[PDB]
This record gives C-alpha cells, sequence and structure tokens, in this order.
C-alpha cells in the first residue's frame, strides 16, 4: 500500500488493476474482453466521421484501417499515422477511441489508426510491417479521405510508440513515405526488464515488470529478435538514428518504462534528431488511453503539450 | 566535463559559467552587471506597450512596477502578476524582458513586473512584503490600465515562484485579492542544500549549490526564518496548503532545485491543490528567462504548455 504521490484516478486504477488474476494471467481473449469492458467506462468524446477501411498489406495480409475525421471540415487535413499500445496483445479502434478522437479534433487531422494482427496468433514482425505497407499506401487515400501525405506524423502510445519511432528507421532504410515528426506516448524501447524505473514500479501501478516480460514474450518467438533495432530501437547506434524525424517523447513518473523512453530521448538527441521530452508527475502507464485517467492534469497536460506540438509542425 | 544529455544551448550556458570567478564570487553591484550583460545577448521580443509606476508599500518603501501591454488591445485583459528570479540579489525589468513580453503578447495579459527591493541590501521578509503590498492595489490601477482583476495569475522563475506561492499563503491567511493560478518555473521551495538534485547537478550546469547558498545566504541566514513557510513553502503543513490556487509548476532535469519543485508539488497535490507538476529532460535551471537559452525545445514546450494553461484556466 506504499506508493509515491499520484492523481487520485491513477492510484484508483493501480488499484483496480492490483488484484489477480491480472490482465496478462488471463487467456488472451479474455484479456482483450478486460480492456474492452474498462474503455466501455463512461468519457467525454470528440464527434468525429469514422470510415473502416481494409488495407492490403501484401505478404502480411488483410488488416482494418480506421479514418477519424473531425466534422464539417472542407479542407485537406494534415495526416496523423497512429498505432495503439496494449502490450501487443490488446487494444483495437474502441480501447483508443477518446485519445485519437481528440488528437483530430485538436489538431483537426485525419488519423489513420491501424488495426494491426495481436500477439502471440502474430509474431515479430507482422504488425511493424503491416503498419509501414499502410503508410506506403496513405498517398493513395489522400485524395479521398481529404488529407496532405506531405504533413505525416506518426503518433503510439506503449508499443504503438515502439512501433512509430521504428516506422522512422524502416521509412529512412528503405525510403519510404517522408514523415514529418513523430510522437511516442511512453514508448516501449528496451526489452530489458532491470532499469531503476522497472525495479520501482516492478508492482502497485497497473502496468507491472511481469505484465511487461509476458508482453514480450506474446510478442517474439526468440531474442536474437530483441536485439534487433526494429523490436528495441533503444539499441540504434547514432548513425542508425541520424535524420529520423523530430520527436516528442511523454514519460509518465510512476511507469516502469520511464527510464527507458527518457534513455531513447537521449539516444535521438545524441544523434542530433530534435527532441521534446517531458515526463508527467503522478502519472501511471497509459494515462493518455484509460478513459478513466482522462481528467487528470497528466492527461490535460500530455494532450495540450503533444496537439501544441503537433499543431505547430503543421503550421509549416 | 562529463555532464548527463543536454540541449546545446543548455551545455554551452553551463560552459561560460564554469570559469572562476563565478557570478556568486563578484560584489553584488558587478554580479547586477554582469547578469545585464548576459541578457542584451540577442532575442527575438514581442512588442508591447510599457510604463514603469512608482508604488508606495508603505512599510517597505517605494518600488518601481512595470506594466507591460500587447499591442492596439481596447479591451479590459486578464492580468498576470509576474515575480523575477535571479536569487534575490539580482534580476529586474530588463532581464526577464523576452520571458515577460512572451507571456503579455501569448495570454493577451497586462503583465504587472514588480522591481522589488533586492538582497543583500534588503533581507526577508521585505521582498515578499512589497509584491503582497502591490497586489493589493492591482484594483487602483485596472481602470487606467485597463486590465481585469478578477482574472488574475501570480508567476515566477526560481525565487521569484518561491514568492510567487508565498503571494497565495499570504492572500488565502491575510484575505487579500483573489489570485485564480500560479504558475512556478523551477522554484525554490526550501533551504536543503542535501537534495539527490542538489548533489548530482552541484557543478557544471550554470547554478551551482554554491551559488544557491550564497543566494539564500544574502536573503536570511536565520534557521528560524529558513523555516517559516514564507520563505521555505515547501515546509508548509496540508492545512496550510489547502484551498491554494491551481499550480502548474514546471521543473528542467539538471537543476539543484529539481527536487524541492518536484516536491512541493506532491505537498500542493495531499492538500487537495489542483497540481500540473511536468518536467522537461536536458535542460538546466533558468531555462525560460536566459536570451540564448530561447529556442530550447525545453523553452518553446514550457512556454506553450505555460501560455495555454493560463489562456484554459481564464474561460
Amino acid at each position: 500500500v506504499e506508493r509515491i504521490s499520484l492523481e487520485k484516478a491513477a492510484l484508483e486504477f493501480s488499484e483496480a488493476n492490483a488484484p489477480h488474476p491480472r490482465i496478462y494471467e488471463l487467456p488472451v481473449e479474455e484479456g482483450r474482453s478486460l480492456l474492452n469492458e474498462v474503455q466501455d467506462s463512461p468519457v467525454v468524446k470528440e464527434d468525429v466521421d469514422i470510415e473502416d477501411i481494409a488495407v492490403d498489406t501484401g505478404e502480411w495480409g488483410e488488416i482494418n484501417v480506421r479514418f477519424i475525421r473531425p466534422l464539417h471540415q472542407e479542407k485537406k487535413l494534415p495526416v496523423i499515422f497512429y498505432i495503439h499500445g496494449a502490450g501487443w496483445v490488446f487494444g483495437n479502434a474502441h480501447t483508443h477511441d477518446k485519445l485519437i478522437r481528440e488528437l483530430a479534433v485538436r489538431t483537426n487531422s485525419v488519423v489513420v489508426f491501424s488495426e494491426y494482427s495481436l500477439s502471440p496468433e502474430a509474431k515479430y514482425p507482422t504488425a511493424i510491417e503491416q503498419n509501414y505497407a499502410v503508410l506506403q499506401q496513405l498517398k493513395d487515400f489522400a485524395n479521398d479521405k481529404k488529407f496532405d501525405v506531405n504533413h505525416l506524423t506518426v503518433a503510439g502510445d506503449s508499443v504503438g510508440g515502439n512501433m512509430a519511432t521504428v516506422m522512422t528507421l524502416l521509412t529512412k532504410q528503405r525510403g519510404g513515405q517522408k514523415i514529418g515528426q513523430q510522437v511516442l506516448y511512453y514508448p516501449v524501447t528496451d526489452a530489458n526488464f532491470d532499469t531503476d524505473s522497472y525495479n520501482e514500479f516492478a508492482e502497485n501501478y497497473a502496468l507491472t515488470k511481469e505484465g511487461m516480460i509476458w508482453f514480450w514474450d506474446q510478442y517474439t518467438t526468440s531474442q536474437e529478435e530483441r536485439h534487433q533495432i526494429t523490436a528495441s530501437p533503444l539499441r540504434a547506434t547514432k548513425e542508425d538514428l541520424a535524420d529520423l524525424p523530430a520527436a516528442l517523447i511523454i514519460t509518465g513518473e510512476a511507469d516502469v518504462l520511464r527510464d527507458e523512453g527518457e534513455a531513447y530521448a537521449r539516444k535521438l538527441r545524441e544523434a542530433d534528431v530534435e527532441v521534446t521530452q517531458v515526463r508527467f508527475q503522478a502519472i501511471i502507464h497509459d494515462f493518455v488511453m484509460v478513459n478513466s485517467m482522462n481528467e487528470t492534469h497528466a492527461t490535460r497536460a500530455a494532450m495540450s503539450l503533444s496537439t501544441q506540438w503537433i499543431n505547430e509542425k503543421n503550421r509549416k
């Protein structure tokens, strides 16, 4: 029961995820249902136009891609390619609904939300190849979905932050659709479970060290995989990271992933990438996604900073 | 020579302040001139209308208070009472010119800037009593200076953030002019020099543990005074802190004062005060004030977050 200072909704969400069996101790089908039920909880939602489109990723099959648009926009908007978190095992358009609607409206952008194949049914690198392939097709939707592919932000939370920063790496390496900038909400950057934040916040803050070990076990078959920079971008060299797009990296104080996210920000800064890195106090993992944490000072400030930072980038 | 990852301009500012004699080893007159010269360095400043008004604080004497207004504005604007940092010993309208012009123009506010008596010529609690007395005369200037006291933010950097929050303790204790919100940039909150941030960043990050000990020594050297909540607001109890105005507290990573800023945020939170606490990576002390740090990612994001937070509170 001894916690560091937390906002009330973060304490409450930490207590509601203390009991066993925990999400990661359930059969995956019950895990997915449980998070859908958490994200059934009441929240003020921005009103938007939604279209679901089947996209062909070539070798990695067909996935649903959801297009979010703010109401009554007559001009071509900037585009955010958004990659959802929840461990590679959970998540869909419903679990991240409030968050992508707020992004869409406050940045006056089209949000392209890829429903990539979840682990463990699909293994690394399916999801990152599926995401990179719908990125290379944004140009073919731009006209019909009234967005400008030249004003392209990639964004993600947790494992989506992981895969969003990895889209910039694949994009530089293979010469894909130019990404202007990247927004990473408490990303996964490394398969190391022994950072200072990983030990301090191991238990009692909803997401656990054991939770993260299990997610990664669902994600990879092996370990010569977790060393690859498209799995663990924290392992990239200064040369790998050179010329990558401008980054906004948001961490929570009470988060096992805090230190690897802050570590990654430093590597990008040391490779001369423009980096804005900001740690919100008294907040846990998943704080911009979870409906019940929507009115936290951390969620309000992180949403204001991220939308202002994206708006500034798009003004150009 | 070994430092954590810093933004280029923060590393440059840290290197420029490495030699002896330090600003705090100079006679105070020379330190004041040196910081004036640092803040002559080039910066694009927002355009404003400026009036300097001699205000009488009674017991603590007459000080200059600078009134800053955005151009071409006819309506009653909200007001920010801005208390400047630089250790109680340095600083003036010029050393903080870019920051207060940015705050005025981006919030479309009148900024009221008190040139309170500096230490060690003046001792605690003269500066806090002068600032409190100016807060109570805002109503007297509202009509001529076309602002609305009902939309009143108090803000300050470093010892200014110290004194801004103390403005909220005093206004509560004394029932003075109501303050809606407080913005604290990397505030001083306590006279303990052994926090982990005080020890990690003691040297090589421009502001030193040595410099902060010297600033405190110019202000008051009584342990009893340093322990009053009007000096070290971090010593405030839950009951002292209850019903205080909503707080934005901004810290930099590579700052001796980071830990006490972040601990003050916690105590407000525990008093059920509405607190937004945010730490910027790879930046030093004084990052929203110093002209050469103006284009830092930390400064741009801190000014965008603080200005929007103020606008959202006044709506």
